[PDB]
């Protein structure tokens, strides 16, 4: 896995725990 710096590993994996709590998450992010 050429998985270099932090690439869309990185992002989806966090992206998905802000978006189960920070504020705006679950404004029409989500619903």
């Amino acid at each position: 896995t050429p998985a270099t710096t932090x690439s869309w590993t990185c992002i989806t994996a966090g992206v998905t725990v802000x978006a189960s709590l920070c504020p705006x998450t679950k404004c029409x992010s989500r619903c």
